[PDB]
């Protein structure tokens, strides 16, 4: 009937147009109360607790707030009041994809369990938007808020997915264009997502947030750029910017990839991948689904949460004692052992196709150390993170518009070297993490041998503490000392 | 085994003695990441999902910062580090006992499942620590680390609960009394989990703390009084000292006892009831419990978590019907009404006895207005609240002692009367909501003129809205206006 | 001539009109850079470093965002882009009048240097805001942007100071009553201006505030109360309403009402009034003036600032030698010695004129106890501090209009009663604390017995460090005892 | 002379020996509170209103809490209670040298007033700390509290500025070496100063700091590294410390060098150098001083701070009348224009010789446009800005000395890559800012045809606006397209 406040602790009093109530208080939705937002990093860090749900509600609010700011500020743009609740309802919604643990299962899990599968978490949003939709009798209270279900439907969708597939957008025409770069900026990758992540992660992990998103906000404009409408940033921001990126990249060195929080991730994805065929989940005309088999069926997947983790810790289930093994192993701080961290040199890359291959080569180094203990192949666990700045190996600023003071409406490209000397050269690079399984005394040394070995034999970068850990190992190789 | 650092976004960087360590990391600690603080609250609140963990954790290391604060300001009290450790284990272990949803089960639904225990999440907690202990192995841990485990046990449930039987305590001698005033403060309700609680909940909740635990501690002594040695605080600091108890009672009318909030815990509490014959939980042996008998086996009640909720939730057996779809309607949004608050006056209590009556009452007022429907007992909810300074009728402070700059060393009191006029005249209220269960819009009307004709009745106060919910009836109440 | 941001702590980035700048890069509002917020306070608390001039930014940011919410909730109210600008402006302006150490100039420095006159802040703050406007041709920029600059004039001082004097303002019609309401509220007390200022002054204080003005802001409506459309709460808003000004009592409590930091502002008062004669300040025409009559020429009293400290600080002239030593006192930390503080009893208040009579009262007691040194009134600093909501005896909540969700355009009212038992009885006090100008340790003993008798003998309340400081004086009473 | 509490928002409650309150309570120190921390910066951002003074306590309590934390953790460092008073004090004395506007003092007027000489706040911290040692007696205090004047006096000055000149310090043996790494970091900058000023100047200016110093705190040791004992940090850290330096550099950017920021301090310190023959400031023996001789007199400097410039703009004098007007300037707002930036290109420098000569480049440039009318050199300002990460064009980090965990007395060293790819490649470079002192708009217009043909004449980055403002000479340059 009427709109409801809500109080947030990173966005203080948010306002909820009747119509977002009504999308927000159903199953689907409000599923996300019961998804961690960092999953494994709760364990490590005790005040990420927070869940999908909240962060869904942030990002739903800013990507009011800034379609609200660029109408107010131009009024030419012939931004409407369905405009705005469509680009709110595409905020609230692109976030109930996510399954359980967040970026574990669509990390980590799905690609095991379904490899012959592409899945994401926002398709998984578009299909359970849909099923909200149709659940719930969405559609004539849409109709009844001035909206047009079929476009609006579609821009929704297109807002969370992109293209659902010249102009390549159905929900909305060219002169709109600009309204496709709020709630996932396929451009660039700055979003109101990204803005309500940083300042929600960093004030429940207790690390501060260094970007602001408020002042976005008010230096953004719509330019045109090569006969099309995009969302253009005042010249001087440009520092601004790339310090944001930076900052995504400092989210994801000290919290989303911390080795423990990974290693955690990577155990729940095994007690998963023990439990998929012992553990059912009842969907659509009382069909059974497992954890693996949710995806096919959003009557299912709307149960798929959290809760499964405790299901397999407390189950009974002879069967599922290997599963419920791992887990309790994680609650005794049983974890695998972290050896350690390295990267490949010059530009050289390695390949997902061959991340499978490299605990093989691990166990296959031959320290010149003499070890009481050989470890195989599936005692080491080989972790390869990909950290850029969204786009690949691009710099995401290269595709940003400024506009200057004089001439707000004439938009103009900035390169790097207009910017600073101290910005980085590359935008890409890779990670590799190597675990251990045995977690005693000796099977760890051993470990330790084999990884520097094996990094010095891949030409890897020196490991940290290799003198350390390996002192009979580094003096081996020239190009490290 | 080495020290832990953990990054806590309430505390910061927080320093985990191995033992402490040890202890945590068992099931029966890492429980806590599965029930919320402030339960059904989160469902208000949005940025309340915050778990007692964290909370423990919190508790412990400001217990931690009071005792290591005592003892270099005064070496003279002989605090060790065994104490030390001992006061540590102590604040971390005093919240063991709670159960889903926090207040919800101690406050709500153990009262009414069974109603002859004598069920407090202080008993809960001192036996949940036993069976961790033993469980474990942590005793002979504890002698590693200099404790002597059958005295430093005793010494630690009597801080959690007081003492299990002239000087009633077993674990230290009356010139240690003041180590007992710092976990669960017995004496004034003055201890470390009120000012964690304070600080998380307010973090969380998005409503801002204005207690200064550091400054407290900065200014804590201990001073000799009647025959015992006592935690005092400097003079100066008795205004900041009411103020806390300010504090506590806004938090409570804010957040912790917001109407819709405790709804919903009844909501919950109603579905957990009539699921109870039906959710087994398997304890010791295979021997199976209940969610009302899980409270005798610690085995069970280990696995007694905010997870029954989703397991209703998710349910299929048509035993569970009852209780999923009441828990359903809370995913809806379809909660019992709320029809209004009312306070007695005079040194009149509604007495507990005096609750299930309440509902009754209600219904059988005459309100001559006519009604499209009539209204039964069980259409509404009586839900009476008492408010306090945590000592039923008495004033906290009057149990402080303090000190002054002249002469630190002696205790002395403070009346009320010798701080402010603007002070409360009165220590403890008690507030009645009453909602409905029938929702529709003449329901609602009809509920409204019964609760209004219903204070008038017992003389209660002129509920805030009374002249707008219920125009003809408010006149014949003279003393309303 | 375009809009500027101005980045601020307290509210982010907050938007200025190309007027508002225009009133702000005058010398007349650039003057509040150079006057503390709490005067002496930054000497009792490090972080309070800040100026009048942020406090006025966000003052008229707050103005703003009230109006502009009002608007865009009731576009009925018929609310111009004028008023806002005028609101606004108002809210900028209204700390114009201050003088050095804001508080400590009109209500200690000035009552003392000149007796006969009732000088206010507001009646500062509005012939400063005529001498800005007329010295920096203010009128037709205002014109420029749409503003009658009389009417319009009137307006604005109206906001700052009340009618200029049946419906008394001639800036704004009865049917716009509720503008009156925002900058200044003369009938609750309610306004933008205590928003700024407890949000500020707890951020460089080291406190923190516990009101949320934007949920009040969120909240507020106008409705009909009397035929006058005025600024109405939300009913169960009531409870923060009443912690407003519970926060404000102990904002004052332990900031602004620091017995260190008024002893301070005393000795800074006292230096000031030794200078009085000997500083020239040069106003219009070249005609000089002193400290305590620049108050009658803008131009003299636009360069009146926190300067006149340092200027008698560092000024050799043997004429200012009195007052230099006093400054210097207080930079060696040599400050008058605290005595204590006591309140009356019963019905008892303690009358302005009677101020005066207090140190001979005190040196005039007779303790009976052994005494090295007598003390005499010269020696006694009495320092009455009336302590209120804002209203004198009056409960401020009995002035504010409320409304229901049931029918927002229907104004009621909510009596004391209506909300809690735990809320004050009496809304005024007085603190009376006594300081010695002999700070040996002798002569602080004897002030001490003086003190503690006097407070006998007057049947005032005991002092907290009564029993120790004065052991032989406390049994004489009997219901101290 | 008891210890004592003051509270500071960034810390909180902070305690005070009293040998370092003795410290504070001096005119040389609370000269402090004078002095802007920030200088102009407070006329671009109005929440930077905080002095050095409270800095000063910061960075004294910050010092205390690191050598506090090694000692606790390291008792064969064997620190003692002397030490920690000594670092404290130098800590709490390291800012002692600054005058009016900090950096504008010794950064811009100095150099232009006195090129001559040689001058650096760490100097004029050392004289002013003299200085408050023999005016306040402090030596007999120094010994009361076990100090030893003669070998502490020396060690204290040490640690502001250096060796007074194998080991090099007299103050402390080579195995005490780790504790001049504390206050003023030579070796690699990492210092407690640094950390309070990222807290404080982010807590006043609105923008906010990423830098976890705690965290940092609680990772520290003191390792052996050549000969000598050196705070080392734990290996994983690395990470940190260079966004460490990234928050310095941001901090640069944002705040502290902003275009209006340092133009303010340009038109302050002309002002001073037009007020020089005029101001006097009466030092020792009633000799007169100016304001660029004031540092030749440390009883004068101690009345050099930002009152100058209220005695400036309060002038009457007709000798004073140009640099009147300035000040006058900057109140209405009437600062030089920013016409633009641009940096130098591959390995070119610009050395401090040849800046005098960069505004007659500027105007002896031939932009191939018509010009209504024509600029001179004094109609241009050219302001150098070197960035760097505290090293010139040295990694710092290269000299940071870390640990493992597993050997955690073991020193060792990590290079860049073995960090990340993604990390600047150069740690030092030019910022080159062009303003014009004729504000007209054909004037502007004429400046910036100049400067952008500047900017391609020296082979200069191109203006990030530089298609804009100039769009007849940036194509003409092929670097550029
Ligand atoms: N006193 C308070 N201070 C801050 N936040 C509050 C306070 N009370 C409630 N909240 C929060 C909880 C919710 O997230 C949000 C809105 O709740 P609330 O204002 O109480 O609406 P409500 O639905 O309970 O009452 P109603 O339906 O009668 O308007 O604000
Ligand atoms: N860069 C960071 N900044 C702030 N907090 C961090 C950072 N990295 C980790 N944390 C948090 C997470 C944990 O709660 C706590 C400890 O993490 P961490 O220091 O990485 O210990 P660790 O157990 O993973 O490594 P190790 O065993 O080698 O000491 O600090
Ligand atoms: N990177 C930043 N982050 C946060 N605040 C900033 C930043 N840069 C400047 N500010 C602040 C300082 C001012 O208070 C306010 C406006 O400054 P700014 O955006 O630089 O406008 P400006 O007047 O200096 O340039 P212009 O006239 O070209 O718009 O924002
Ligand atoms: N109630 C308060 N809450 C927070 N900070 C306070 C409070 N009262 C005072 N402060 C601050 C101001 C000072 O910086 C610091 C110390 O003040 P305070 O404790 O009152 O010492 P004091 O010198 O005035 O009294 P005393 O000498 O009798 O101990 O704490
Ligand atoms: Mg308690
Ligand atoms: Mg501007
Ligand atoms: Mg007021
Ligand atoms: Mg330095």
């Amino acid at each position: 009937d009427t709109m409801k406040v809500i109080n947030d602790p990173i966005h203080g009093h948010i306002e909820l147009h009747p119509l977002l109530v009504r999308i927000i208080d159903t199953p689907q939705f409000q599923r996300l109360r019961y998804i961690k937002q960092l999953g494994g990093g709760y364990y490590v860090f005790p005040g990420a607790s927070h869940n999908r749900f909240e962060h869904s509600l942030g990002v739903g609010y800013l990507a009011g707030c800034l379609v609200h700011a660029l109408g107010e500020k131009q009024p030419e743009l012939q931004i409407s009041e369905r405009d705005v609740l469509c680009v709110q309802i595409a905020g609230l919604c692109r976030n109930l994809g996510h399954g359980p643990f967040s970026h574990m299962f669509d990390g980590r899990f799905i690609p095991l369990a379904r490899p012959e599968v592409k899945w994401t978490h926002e398709q998984g949003s578009v299909m359970m938007f849909e099923h909200l939709i149709n659940s719930n009798g969405i559609k004539p209270v849409m109709e009844q808020y001035g909206l047009i279900p079929e476009e609006d439907i579609c821009f929704i969708k297109e807002q969370i997915v992109g293209p659902l597939e010249l102009w390549p957008y159905k929900g909305r025409p060219e002169n709109k264009s600009f309204l496709y770069e709020i709630v996932s900026n396929k451009r660039n990758g700055i979003d109101v997502d990204k803005w309500d992540y940083f300042a929600r992660d960093c004030h429940h992990l207790g690390i501060q947030n260094n970007f602001d998103y408020k002042r976005f906000i008010k230096f953004a404009r719509v330019c045109e750029v090569d006969n099309e409408l995009r969302i253009c940033a005042r010249d001087k921001e440009v520092g601004n910017l790339y310090d944001m990126f930076h900052t995504r990249n400092s989210l994801h060195r000290r919290a989303y990839q911390h080795k423990v929080g990974n290693i955690i991730d990577t155990m729940i994805t095994d007690a998963f991948l023990k439990a998929d065929d012992y553990i059912e989940i009842t969907g659509a005309g009382g069909k059974k689904y497992r954890i693996s088999t949710a995806i096919d069926d959003m009557e299912a997947y709307t149960k798929l949460t959290d809760n499964i983790f405790l299901e397999i810790l407390y189950s009974t289930d002879p069967k599922l004692k290997d599963a419920r093994e791992i887990l309790k192993q994680i609650e005794y701080r049983n974890l695998f052992k972290y050896v350690g961290e390295t990267q490949p040199t010059g530009q050289i890359k390695i390949k997902r196709e061959d991340y499978e291959s490299l605990p093989k080569e691990v166990a296959s180094a031959k320290p010149k150390v003499l070890l009481d203990v050989k470890l195989k192949a599936e005692d080491f666990i080989v972790d390869v993170i990909n950290m850029d700045y969204g786009m690949q190996e691009k710099n995401p600023i290269d595709h940003v518009s400024f506009y200057c003071k004089t001439a707000p409406n004439r938009a103009i490209r900035i390169t790097k070297n207009q910017v600073s000397q101290l910005l980085p050269e590359k935008f890409a690079e890779q990670l590799i993490r190597v675990y251990c399984k045995k977690v005693d005394r000796k099977s760890l040394y051993a470990a330790r041998q084999y990884f520097v070995q094996w990094c010095a034999d891949r030409n890897f970068t020196k490991p940290q503490d290799g003198d350390v850990i390996a002192p009979l190992i580094t003096p081996q190789k020239k190009e490290w000392n």
